[PDB]
Order: C-alpha cells, then structure tokens, then sequence
C-alpha cells in the first residue's frame, strides 16, 4: 500500500445551487435543498507508482503537498455549480486527476455538515430566517468516490457510495428479542417488549453513477428520504431483532428506489437497561459500554 | 470544603405528565411538552458536618453510598407526578433531605436528554409517531437546585437556576466587528460583514421559585422559548459584537418574562476563517482552536 | 458578571530556562525539568467597569480583541525568562494589567501540555533523546491566578492555586468499602477487597505566593512530586473509602511541604465491576470534594 | 455482507502468566511483562450462511446473543493460560468456533488497555509498586485475527496482524520538508527545520503465526520494542518527509525482526504552526499509508 492525503478539510459556502426537481416517496416530505448554507468535511487520499521515491528516498519532486490538496478542495467548492455532495466529489476528483497526471488514484469522502432552519419575528411576522442557522450534531449525508487514471491515460470511477450517518433512533415499545440461544454463556433474559435503541449508518450504491450527481435530479436518492424510510419502517413493524429490522428497511429502500443496486447497513445496539430499583412508571438507564452491532447488505 | 455524590445518573421514562397551559410569546410557537419520552442526566452532591469522620477516620456509618443516591434518583423519576425538570429536582431534593436528616446540603444538576419526533406512514397516513424518537445531540434544557436543612431543622431552597445549553448558531451575514483596539498585539482585521458563529449557554433565575415548578404552568419559562428568542434576536439585529448580541437577547428575555429576575450568558465565538485561496462563492473553513468567550448577566 | 476572554490558547516553546535546584522528597525522584520542550494551554478572562458599553451599546473602542489576547499570551511565552507555569501566568497577568489600564481584573488558567522522554541509540548507547518527545494524554500540571488593580493603582494577587489534573490510579487489592448505610435504597454489596480505581485532581495553595514562581526553587512544589505522594499513600494504606484516601494523601502532602497552606481534592470513583476478571461499569460515577488545611 | 457481534468488550485480569524470555534489542529495554494487571478491549464479529434467516425472517434460533459473546470473551480471559494479546485472541477464536458449529467465520480485534507503574516508599525505599498502577491514555498494543471453518471442518487463520496504536511523537528540530510541487494551489512555504509532530499506528505480520502467541517468547515482537525503534529512528535521521521517516522506521523493524513478513504504517501530520513559539494548527491533517515487506 502507498497512499497519502488530507483529512478534516472543512469547507462552508453560501448559496450553492439549490437541489429541486426531486422525485418524492410516501415515507418522506423531502422536496429538495435550499442550499443557502452548505458545509462539507472532506478527506482526500491519492496514490501512484510515481510516488515511490517520496517514500524510499525522500524525493518530494512529485509530491503534491497535502496543504495544497486542502487548497484545491476549498477552491473547488467556490466554483462548484452543482447541487449534490456526490457531484462535488466528482468535480474535485476529475479536476485533480486532470491537473496531476502522475496520480493514478484518488479516493474522496465527503460528510455533510448539517444546519437547521431557525425562525425570526420581523415586524410581527414569524418566518424562516435566511440568515441564522443552527448547527446540528445529529444525522448527516455522506458520499464516497474513488477514481483512477488507467494505464491508457483515460479516467474512470471505480467505486461510488452515498450514505446517511449518525442516525440514532429509539422505539419505546413494539420490539421483541426472544428465541435466541440459551446456553452456559447466556444471561440475557427473553424480552417481549424492549425499548430498542439503534444507531444506523446506511449506504447505497446506484446502478448508474450519473444518477448520484443531481444532473437529472429526479433520479437522485436523498439521504433525507432514506432517513424517513428508516423511521417509518421502524414504527410500522413489531421488530424481532435489529438484524430483521435492517433487512426490512433495506427492502423498503430498494422498493422505493429501483435505480439503486444495493443498500448496506452498519447498525449498533445501545438499548437502555431497566433500572435496578423495582417499580409507578418503568424507568430505564444507560447500559454498560459493550454494544451489539450488525453489518448487512440487501441487493435488488 | 466537604462534599460527595454521583454524576452521570441517567434516567429515562415514558409518559411523564404532559406540560400544557403555558403562556406564549411572539418569538416562539412553543405550546407545551407531550412527555411521551423523557430523559434526564442528574448530578447529585451532598454535605454535612456529620460526614467529617467518613474522611478523617474511614468511618462509613453515616455514608449514604453514592450507588444508593443513584437508586434514589432513578426510583423518584418513576414516582414523579410533575411536569418539569425543575420540579423533578425539587422532588428529589426534598425527599432526600427528609430521608437523611444528617445531610445539611444537597446540590442537584439536571440536564435534559432531548428527543425529536419522527414520522411514520400507517395505511397511507404519514403522522407523528408515538413510538419512534430520534435522539438529539443539539441544545437541551437544564436545571440547578440547591437545598439545605437549617440548624433549626427546617428546609430551604438556597439557589435555583434554569437553563438552555448547547445552542450553536451561525448567522451568515449582518454582523460586524470593527473599532476595537489596534495596537502592537493586533493582527485581526476590521470586518464589516462576518459570518458570526456563537455557542450559547443561557441561564435564568425566577423572582419566585414556585414559578419554576410547573404547578401554575402559565408562569413557567421554557428553554424552548428562550432558544426561540435567541434565534429571533440574532436575526433581527445587525450585530456589533457577541457582547452586544447577548445583551440584546437578555433584554428581550426579561421583557418577555417579567417574572424573571435575571438572565446569565456564557457565549463562545467559533466563527469560521475565510479560506486561504482567493475567490465564485466565498468559502470559509474551521479556525485554529483558540475561541473567544463572554460571561454576562442582565438583571431587571 | 461581566467578563470576556480567550480559551484554548496553546503555546509551545523550546528551551525554556531549566527548572533546577528543587528540593527532592522521598516519595519522588523529581529533581527539576530540562524544559527542552514546554507547552501550555492558557485561558484568559478580563473585566472592568469601563467595558460596560461594549455590552450595552456595541462600542468596541475599549475592547482588546480576544484574538489580540491570544497574541499577547503567545508573544509573552517567547519572552518569559522564568522556570514555572505559575511564574508564566504571573508574567502574563502583570504585563497585561500594566499594558491596559482600563482592565481592573484578570483571571488566568494554565494547563501544562505534558511530554515524555523517548529512547534513542547514539553510538551503540541507548539513552533519552534530546530531540524526540512523546505527547502524553495522561496527568498534567495546572495553575490558576487572579489579579486586580486597586483604586490606588497597585496590583494585587487575589487568588492563586497550583494543581495536578487527570491522574488515574487503580490499586488491585488492599481496599475496602464496608459499613455504609443499608436501607430501602441500598443494593451495593459490602466489599472487603475491591480494585479501587480513582481519578484525582489535586490542587494546592502556597503560604507565600513568591514560592510558586521558582525564584527560590528549593520552595517549589512540583506536580510530579504530588503525583508520587498520591501513589505512595494509595499503596501504603488499606483504603476504607475514597474519602479517607484523599484525606491521607492531603495530610502527607502538607507534612512534606510545610510551605503549603491547603490542599484540595476532586476525586471520582471508576472502579470496575466484577464479572478474577473485571469489566467497565455503567456510566454513573461517584465523586468527592475535600480540603485539608495546614 | 452478513456479520454481527459485540464491540467495547472490556475485560481486566490480575496476574496473567508473565511474559518472560523475550529477545531484547538495542533500541528498547523491554524484557517482558509482569502482567500483574492486564486489560483488553475486544471486538468480535461472526458470520455464517446459517444466520441468513435471522435477518430475513426474524428467526433467532441460531443467534448467539451478542451479550453472550461478551460473556464468552470475559470468561475466557479468566481461563486463558497464555502470555500475549495475540494468543488470547487465538484462544477466544478457536474456542468459539469449536463451541458453535454453525459459525463459519470469526474476526477479532483486541486493544490492550495500558497501565504504567507508579512509585511507592516501602521501609524508606522508593520503588515501583506491585499494587498501584496508572491508567494510560497514550499508545497501546493491538492485535487482529480472522479465522474460518472450512468445508472439511478444519479451522484456519486467514488474517493475523499485530500493532501499536496512538503513538504521538514530536521532534523539535532536524526535519525538513522541501522540494514539493509549487503551482497555483501551493501556499505552503518550504521549511528546512520544522518541529515535525507525527501520530503513528504501526502494524506487523509474522511469517509464522505461532511466533505471535509467545509459546516461544524469543520470537515475540513486543509493541513496546516497535515504539522504541520508531523513536530511535526518528531521532537518528534528518527527516525529509513523514513518507520517508516511516519508510526508514519500517526498514529498521524488519532488520531487527527477521521473523516479520511486513510492516504497515498509518501516520498523521499534526505539526504546530509557527507564530521560538508554536501553536496548534487548523484542523486539516496530513496522513500517509505505507507498507514495507521483508
Ligand atoms: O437485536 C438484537 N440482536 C442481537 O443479536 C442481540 N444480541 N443480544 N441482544 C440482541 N438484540
Ligand atoms: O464579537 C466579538 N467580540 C470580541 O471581543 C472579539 N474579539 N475578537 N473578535 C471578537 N468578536
Ligand atoms: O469510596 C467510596 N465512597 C463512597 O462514598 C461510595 N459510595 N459507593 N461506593 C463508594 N466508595
Ligand atoms: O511530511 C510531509 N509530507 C507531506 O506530504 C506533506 N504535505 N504537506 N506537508 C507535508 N509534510
Ligand atoms: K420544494
Ligand atoms: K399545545
């Protein structure tokens, strides 16, 4: 392996081109993004056989400084005319490989920095502010893009993924976990009504990469819509495990978005413990640190 | 000094008594709390001259185990019949001092664990879920209560404060910081239009402690309403500094809530830097770690 | 209340004047600091009645920008000729009030950024490097200073404290917690041999503020020495509670350092649960606050 | 993909069998581990075709609860008779696949929880305590193991790696970064003497998996020794980049440990900005990934 790059390249700008013309689904009122305030955190990693002597000899002749990669990313947000985080990564990647022809591969991760609308009273009228936004530390959209320059000097995307990260959902009732193996290592009691608390990271892969860029926005799959499917499916279903929940969420995603090839889940179990004192309302509290987790792919 | 206690006592319960009958203000649509899902993180600290030998001699005869304080808090959330985090602390404090008459002082901090409504589709109807909630890592309500047992064995509250913590607001334009001292230590340029990013922690003190408990809920001041004043005032005003912004927020709070005696601000400045590369849309990025801060009290 | 300032002002300096000639105590090998690499994280807060209109009117005419406070701190680490973090805060505070006559009060917190030595081979000899250091995220020295300008324009120290923060100590045996109140709320079993795991913040106040500056280094009390007293006392004693442990640590500190007026403790209990094998507990943690005076 | 498991399974054990008889190298004093106190944080992941219906139908009949995996790990630390974190993972993996025939693959990550010795006075003599240890939040040993059940029911190790994580090293001088591309996007000045601050994660693979278990301790490679090689090489060399530094560290590791097949580096650049006085940079950090093979 031989890669180098820059992480935590934050970039914020106002008045990105709005995302509109999206295709709606029953589970979500999402209708687009006004993009008055946009933020992204980018990680860039590059490689190429011509970088060998920067490691073996200390020869920096062909090294793009990682500080310069930071400048490159931030400058390209200023000139980006598109509407999605996926399209921004494609713009950066194509531009970078065209600039530096000795680079054979670039990998980009983009994580949206989400902001929420606030309201203000102007002359007796309370209405959405175009100026003041709340920074959110909750869920956010993500994107991943890898691109190569082939031996014949043509350029190709080699992996593209979109995602939703940081979603934390608790369902207070309507969840069971029963019927699991009870042997000499089992101290977990059967529970026909637990308050299941799941962390969800969800990623999806398009059949056609062009659909990820917003160029024809009716074919875009928004992380907001995926989020809203997840919350609806969790509500609708008596869950039998996190495994079965994420299967059902994935099936619903692929049914709603036939342009997707597959969907990938990383879930964690953070369910609260019943308190020690006997019960009045039932009371729960934080568990010990060990957390369950699941990784699962659903394909068309 | 001589105190001991328990921190990070989390307690979650469903169907706390709803908060309704609140008094509205122009800046906020807040109309109450449904309390289907309630969470709080409590810190308890106690003291008393009779605890001396637990330090000086290792005699635990009069020590309430901190684990037992945790049990006490969690059990009392199960039996609490009120509607506010302030009233919950009062219930815990009065009950604890009545149980343990050798304790002379108790200090409680409560931090709400906020949850946000989600939506689900049931038989074609998309509507607020009573089951699935999103855990929020954004702003949250707080409460502080100190109570003593006097030498004559009567009980009194000795300090009570309510608050809002973790509010992060960015205003993209309509902020200036000019006219400050320019001397041999000054490298900051004058800026007539900066994207001011402030962290706000806001605390308030009632004239009459009973108004904090929800018993007559029209006299309650909700952290939600304080939040909404802060966002409105930030929008309405060309800011001249964070100092002047928090003064104006405080004045508006005290005007809207004449039952409050004073309001206290802890603010931090986290404003982004303009990027190094020249500009296309202007682009900003994260600053170096040093952050400005302000502490300020406004009184009636 | 009316204060403003800057937090997280980091400053890293090479070749500060070495701290030497400190009095060594039996609990600790500490005998000074080479100061090849010295880092500090400073928080500055200032106030004064003449700042009122910066809040009430948006008038910045008397505002020292917090960014300029950051520059002031960093520049003064470059010019500081002393040997201790306490002396550095004194230098910053005096310098700042002398520079800005409208400031009536300044409060400073300094946290040392600790570095540890590393091994290098030089001509076959393994020894501590003079060039390569390891950044530590464990315990660290602290200092606190509040200074005011009086109406007669004299400057006065109103608060001064030194400290050790972030010390995490576990003793595998020789600890009990028994005899506490058992009632309707008690589920904790009595335990005659627990692996007590304590977090310790320890603060001390000098009888004579001059002793904190290193001017006469025989009178300086190093956070390293306080750490080593804490571990020695923890080892020596069959503990009966965290309360009684911190009492005994504090008594030893005051006995070893008669120039100290008081010691202050903030402890937390992070003892593992028994499943011998132990594991991490649930989040609630016990804590204690306690002062011993000379 | 179809896996599930448990993360953050902490387990703390006293008096593990000591690691002794290790081969010492010139860069490091390391000569074993007393193992009075031993902590590990384990992540377990398992899979198998027979788990399909636990996802597709909600049938838990073949689900080992992740809580039970936690119990399994913790109990096996109590019964483990070996001397290394790599050997502990092997014991857990073999034991788990032998217990649960429907599991076809298991992946384990183990992170050592590092403790440091402390000073105590015993009858006037200051010495390392056998009872009181300091919890360290600095660098730590790691191990990784993947094991599968074949169709003929043999068990096979498919991946195995050891590591050192969280090493943070700053070298005050003797580092350059010059000669890189300067174009429209370059604002970074050339620097002939920077205080290079690197974070290092270092991983290695043995030629013979048996060497990782400590069974023959002369062949074990301790994370402590890798750390000390890293600091020695950093010291010895006028660095020309992080890229070239990690190349030289890796070459020295493979020379000192011919039983190793490869070394892998994940480095990050956290060098301070110059305001001599330096300060913390803005958040963006450089990083490098690089493998050296024997
Ligand atoms: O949903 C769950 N899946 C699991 O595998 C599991 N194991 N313990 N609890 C659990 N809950
Ligand atoms: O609003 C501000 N107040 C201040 O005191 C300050 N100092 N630098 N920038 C600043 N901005
Ligand atoms: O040392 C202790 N002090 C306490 O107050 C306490 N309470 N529970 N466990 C405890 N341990
Ligand atoms: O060691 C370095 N390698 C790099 O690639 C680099 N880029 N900017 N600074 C750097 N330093
Ligand atoms: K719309
Ligand atoms: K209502």
């Amino acid at each position: 392996v031989m890669y180098y790059g820059k992480g935590d390249v934050f970039a914020y700008r106002t008045y990105l081109k709005p995302l509109t013309g999206v295709r709606t689904i029953p589970e979500s009122p999402f209708s687009g993004r006004d993009h008055i305030l946009f933020g992204v955190n980018v990680k860039i990693s590059v490689g190429g056989t011509k970088l060998l002597t920067s490691f073996t000899k200390g020869d920096n002749s062909l090294v793009v400084a990682t500080d310069s990669m930071k400048n490159f990313i931030q400058k390209h947000l200023a000139s980006y005319t598109g509407t999605t985080i996926e399209g921004f990564l494609e713009y950066v990647a194509t531009s970078f490989l065209k600039k530096y022809s000795h680079i054979e591969k670039i990998s980009l991760i983009g994580e949206e920095i989400p902001f929420e609308t606030t309201f203000a009273v102007k002359n007796g009228n309370r209405a959405a502010s175009e100026l003041v936004f709340k920074k959110s530390r909750n869920e956010y959209a993500t994107a991943y893009l890898n691109m190569v320059r082939n031996e014949d000097n043509t350029l190709n995307i080699t992996e593209q993924q979109s995602g939703l990260a940081g979603l934390q959902l608790i369902k207070v009732s309507g969840n069971s976990f029963v019927g699991f193996i009870r042997d000499e290592y089992t101290t977990l009691p059967e529970d026909s009504n637990r308050p299941l608390f799941v962390y969800l990271n969800i990623k999806w892969k398009y059949k056609n990469t062009e659909d990820s860029f917003g160029t024809n926005p009716e074919n875009y799959v928004a992380a907001e819509q995926i989020r809203d499917i997840a919350t609806s499916v969790f509500h609708e279903t008596e869950t039998l495990s996190i495994q079965h929940l994420i299967y059902l969420i994935g099936r619903r995603i692929l049914e709603r978005f036939p342009q997707l090839q597959e969907v990938y889940f990383e879930s964690q179990n953070h369910t609260w413990d019943k308190i020690v004192e006997e019960i009045e309302g039932k009371v729960y509290t934080e568990p010990r640190p060990p957390y369950g987790f699941q990784c699962f792919t659903v394909t068309q």
